[PDB]
């Protein structure tokens, strides 16, 4: 009878790395490491770094 199989595990799935099956069903898992590539690269540390720099060292003590 044919029930268990023979020889049936031809490995080559070089990857199970956890950074998929969060993005999994939403967009092939391919689509948001480019968003980010162009988000962070606006975010995270650049224009909103310099930001804090010319918001801290401002005038203050001011009159009172």
């Amino acid at each position: 009878m044919e029930e268990g199989g023979d020889f049936d595990n031809y490995y080559g799935a070089d990857n199970q790395s956890e950074c998929e099956y969060t993005d999994w069903k939403s967009s092939g898992a391919l689509i948001p490491a480019i968003y980010m590539l162009v988000f962070l690269l606006g975010t995270t540390g650049n224009g909103l770094v310099l930001w804090t720099v010319f918001r801290k060292k401002g005038h203050h003590h001011h009159h009172h």
